[PDB]
RNA sequence: GGGACGGGUGAAACAGGAUGAUCCCGCCGAGACCGCCGGCCGCGCAGGCGCCUGCCAAGACCGCCUCUGUCAAUCAAGGGCGAAGGCCGGGGGCUAGAAGGCGAUCAGACACCACCGUAUUCCCGGCCGUAAACGGUGCCGCCCCGCGGCCGGCGCGCGCGUCCCGCCGGCCGCCCAGGGAAACCGGGAGGCUCCGGGCUCUGGGGGGAGUAUGGCCGCAAGGCUGAAACUUGAAGGCAUUGACGGAGGGGUACCACCAGACGUGGAGUCUGCGGCUCAAUCUGACCCAACGCGCGCACCUCACCAGGCCCGGACGCGCGGAGGACCGACAGCCGGGCGCGCUUUCGCGAUCGCGCGGGCGGUGGUGCAUGGCCGCUCCCAGCCCGUGGCGCGAGCCGUCUGCUCCAUUGCGACAACGAGCGAGACCCCGGCCGCGGGCGCCGCGGGACGGCCCGCGCGAGCGGGAGGACGGCGGGGCGAUAGCAGGUCUGUGAUGCCCUCAGACGCCCUGGGCCGCACGCGCGCUACACUGGCGGGGCCAGCCGGCGCCCGCGAGGACGCGCGGAGCCCCCGCCGUGGCCGGGACCGCGGGCUGGAACGCCCCCGCGCACCAGGAAUGUCUUGUAGGCGCCCGCCCCCACCGCG
């Protein structure tokens, strides 16, 4: 499986724009630990909490070279002016 | 001049060439025709119109404080012009080319393709008078959204450009209203059921039939005009959804191909399927999607054939019955046998007997009356809902002519917005690791996620390299909407309606048959040998699993207890290319097992069939895979060339 389907998409974004401060992108530790967390979010397999966790990490580290759209950053403040 | 082919086709073959072709070059003759410029350019009443030079007459448009004064529009009759082909009489003869000839293709080809070639194609004079002669839209006249291009003429403005602002006329494109059955028109096909500007022509369901008979015209071919009888229930127009296409574009798959491998069809044989035979050889299914499939047929299984027992007829009503309803039997004959039948005479006692209503039963029929279960479409990626919008409407958008994925899997848009099903996730199995427990290795968890690096791509995602037990859908289960006259009434206390019901299609017993064989083929098995056959020896599996002693050559047999695994292969020798020690079909004595009963199955001696690698055709397959080798379960009294593993 490669293509990852619509479900993993969108729970993955929502995770991202919600833990942003807490997930650091390039490692699938780290984040797979955190959406481990029910506080955070709750997988109920195994194998589907590893594949969110890897399109987050992806997600992130895209994100963290060059935020987009539809994700929340609230970067006003170097581009409020 | 030079020296061997040239022509033509998808590929070829007829015609041409040492009498020098094809090819190069120069000259000569004749007759057609007028290119690239050439056009949402133009002219003309239409048909139609393209070399240079000269001549002749003509025409529309524009400009105008020119002239006349209703002189106009449309039109049967009548007159004129009129593509191409065709005809008459004269000229001319190069290309092409009806007819004709010939070579190919084909089952045929007198057609499409190739080659030769008459009339014709050209000019003069004259007939014919037809075309999808189409804008499939008659002529005159008025009003009418907006934007734009081109042609001709004239005027205004300036910074003088072949500039831009206009007017008339013409040729076009898109288009709001409006119209329409709609396609579409909008310089009208508008201003019209709110249905009247003027003139002429045509039509009244489809065929018969533009035919017959008359008339006019013409050399002719033919043109103009133009019925009836009879027959028929639809024929047609515009548009929607599907199916199909020897239509185009994207994708995809060893049930498709490339590259290979292993095979079948050639023999012998197991089995099933058609045909023949019999008393019966019981039946279902016939391209994918019937033919080792409806889970192993001596009796049952079993319906089929030859024969025979029994009522095992509930429950109600009417009549009779213990002064005796119904039921069994020793002995002798006929009967495969039975108190089955008969011949004498004993026994039993209401568990009932006859009729009428009313049952149960039945591998009997319709799978085209049905339920249920499967097969196929489908080893697919597709299917729909609420609100909203577009159409009179069936319907359309949502649900994608972009880029990706094996995948309506995703990124990014859009009169659509928002959800759902299928796909995924999911469950079983195996590879690595940990904990716990442990008669027997069996319970709970981690781990792999396109995660890291490098290339690209906004994007999702593609290519390469690592590290790791494992790297990119590892093998299976589940399986959407809608549908089929697919199979099954012979799986059932699943069933409607038919047929059978006391000489039974009920149930049971003795036999036989389903195996019978001139022949056609479907899935398989054994071989055609030296990469081998025989003898002796050594040795390791898993689904899982039972052994000792003694007789017997072996198959097997009598006892007594709980204990236990192979072929290929490797080693040493013989055989030595001979249908031979390859091959083991077929057949004759014999010894055993199961069973009431061998037609069933094993072992021993003997005989030793075809077969020398299999035509046209055709099937399957990408890693622990094909292939080779063997071992257990299923149905089973005995037996596996079958099927699941
Ligand atoms: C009109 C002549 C026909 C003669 N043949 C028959 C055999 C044949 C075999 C072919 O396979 C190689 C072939 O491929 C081109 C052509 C032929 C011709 C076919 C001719 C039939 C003709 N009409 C049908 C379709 C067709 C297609 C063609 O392909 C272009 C073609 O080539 C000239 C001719 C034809
Ligand atoms: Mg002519
Ligand atoms: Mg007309
Ligand atoms: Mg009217
Ligand atoms: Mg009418
Ligand atoms: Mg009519």
């Amino acid at each position: 499986g490669k293509v990852r389907t619509k479900t993993i998409k969108r729970a993955a974004r929502k995770i991202v724009e919600n833990n942003y401060e807490s997930l650091k992108p390039k490692d699938f530790q780290n984040n797979k630990a955190i959406c481990s967390k029910r506080n955070v979010a709750i997988i109920p397999s195994k194998r589907l909490r590893n594949k969110v966790a890897g399109y987050v990490t992806t997600l992130m580290n895209r994100v963290v070279k060059g935020p987009v759209h539809g994700i929340s950053l609230r970067l006003q403040e170097e581009e409020r002016e």
